[PDB]
Formats: C-alpha cells, structure tokens, sequence
C-alpha cells in the first residue's frame, strides 16, 4: 500500500515516534516525576499472610477453655477450646503496555524498565480501592465498607468531637479497639476546624494515625476506622513482567477495524500480572461517619 | 485506675482530664478488664499496692 503516515489506533494507548503532523521525537528527554507514587494502603494497615496456591485455609480460636474453683477433694470439672473456619482465594490483576520499535529504539529506550514503578502503582491503587472502598469492580466480594453496610455500624453527621469519638466508640462496643483511621485529604479541612483534636504534625486523630486514599471515590465528609489487624492480605505471584514482539492485540484496533499484530505491524509489548487475595477476619471490626 | 474498655468514650469526651496515648487519666495508669461483669457507667481506682497475692503451686 506503500503509506508512510503513521497508523491511528483506537483506543489510541500505542506509544509512537512520529506523531500525526510529521513530528519526530528524537532527542527526547526523559520524564520525571512531580510526586512520590502511593504504596498500597491495604498492604500497610493489614497483616501479610504467606500463601503458596491461590487459596488459603484459616484456623482461628474462638473459644477459651474455662476454669473451675475448687475445693479440697472436689471434683475439678471439664472444659473446651473452640475454633472457627476460614478461607481467602486470590485474583489476577494485569495490563499490557503496547510500544512501536521506533519508539522503543529512537525516542525512549528504557521505557519498558522506568515503566514498572508506575506498574506496581496502579496494581496498589486498584487493588486498596477494590478492597477498603468496594469500588472499580472488586472480585473478592469482601471489603470494609460492604462490611460496614452489612453490618450497618454507620454514623450520619458532620465532624465534631461527638461524632468522632462516637465513631471510635461503636467499635468498643464490640470489645474491638480502632488502630487506624482512613481519610481523603480533602477533608483535613474538617479535621482541623473541630475542638484540639486532630494535628497534621503527626496526621494523628486522637492519637490514632490517619492514612490518606489517594482516590476519588471516598467522598468529602467521609472518615473510616477499624481494627485494621482484621484485615489480612496475601500475594501468591510477585508482579511478572513478560515482553513479547508477536502476539496479536484484540483489545486495540487498527483505523481499518483490524486486532493490533506486533509482527506485521514492528511493534512490542509489556504485559504485566500479579495474584493477590484478601480477607476481612471480623466484619464488625470497621465503622463509617457519613454526611447528612 | 480499672476500667472496661467499652467506657473509654465516657473518658473521652469530658474536658483533658485522659489520653489515650498513654491511657492514662488525670495522670494515673488505667489498666483494663476484659470481662463482662464491669458494667459500662463503672470505674474503680485504689492504691493497688495495699493488694497483696501469692501462688503456693506454680500451673
């Protein structure tokens, strides 16, 4: 067809050397971060668990064995220890970066390396949003807040002393003491102007510490604690990045409607994966405070 | 001081007299019973060393 202008793709995640107008991106200059980018929320509040398959058997003690007074020549009574049952199962998350051998030789050739730091980033995100928030089509169907909804430990109002220790409160009820707060830095605002209470210096909230979501679903007026010891997370694969220069594409389109072919087509791609699971061990560890 | 942890936010919210950082109130150690028999509105305090225990036979 001898067509030399470069090849449109829908949805367009191809990185290109030469752009549309004739640009040539020689001499490019490496770019460089304006942040430090997130750790996983969940992999700091929770507990590690070593797991080997995809899924895991917990044994937890439940009861304790009593005790008996007795006296001389009496007879000492019987007892039990009790435990109960538990499982998690791990979940695949995954993308692939598709890159065009011009790109990858002339404009930035250690794109696939500076590339898997930002990778492991929105693994961490995707996987704290899927399991604090229940939000970006979580598999596990488990989180803190459908435990919260199931459970209905909600408070409705506006930050004050009253309604935050409230919510602190609603989970000694249950003998289980807060370890942490999650929070949207958005709404340090309303931590600050009640009393004091909160302090930045720390980012402590009546001496517990407040872990910021770096995510759009938690809204404003909304604050999160918990015994986040109840929460238990496992990674049976270490993130695998696996770079190939010949599958097909279906989830990319030519301009022409055809599936993306790295052969015909002199391109590459990363495809990166990893396993993780969670499990929420006491779904009456968490509680919310809401706006009205 | 002993307390049931169920009563901590009655220490709280009075003004402060209590941290949790130390769970300490007014200065003093409050220890914690992990028991159903000490109600919610309950607080106990003493000078503990006029209590005195002793074990004849080790478990």
């Amino acid at each position: 067809s001898n067509n030399v202008k470069p090849q449109v793709f829908n949805p367009d995640n191809v990185m290109m050397h030469e752009k549309k107008d004739g640009t040539l991106m020689n001499e490019f200059t490496t770019p460089i971060l304006q942040e430090v980018m997130e750790n996983s929320k969940i992999m700091q509040l929770g507990k590690y668990e070593p797991m080997e398959g995809t899924e895991k058997k917990f044994t937890f003690w439940a009861d304790k064995p009593g005790a008996y007074w007795v006296g001389e020549g009496q007879k000492i009574e019987t007892s039990k220890a009790t435990w109960v049952n538990a499982t998690m199962r791990a979940f695949k998350l995954g993308v692939i970066l598709p890159v065009t051998k011009e790109f990858l030789n002339y404009t930035y050739s250690q794109f696939f390396e500076e590339m898997k730091p930002m990778i492991a980033e929105a693994f961490y995100k995707k996987f704290d949003e899927a399991g604090i928030l229940n939000q970006g089509n979580n598999p596990f169907g488990k989180s803190i807040a459908q435990s919260i909804e199931k459970t209905n430990k909600v408070i409705k109002g506006d930050f004050t002393q009253d309604n935050i220790i409230d919510l602190e409160a609603l989970l000694e009820d249950d003998e289980l003491e807060a370890n942490a707060f999650i929070s949207k830095t958005q709404n340090r605002s309303l931590l600050r102007k009640i009393v004091r209470i909160y302090d930045r210096n720390s980012d402590s909230l009546d001496g517990l510490p407040v872990v910021n979501l770096k995510s759009s679903n938690l809204k404003r007026g909304e604050l999160i604690t918990g015994d986040f010891d109840k929460l238990i997370y496992g990674i049976p694969q270490l993130i695998e990045y696996k770079i190939d220069e010949t599958a097909q594409l279906s989830t990319v389109k030519n301009e022409d409607g055809t599936p993306v072919n790295l052969f015909e087509q002199d391109m590459v791609a990363l495809r990166a994966t990893m396993h993780v699971a969670l499990h929420i061990a006491d779904d009456k560890a968490f509680a919310k405070l809401v706006p009205a």
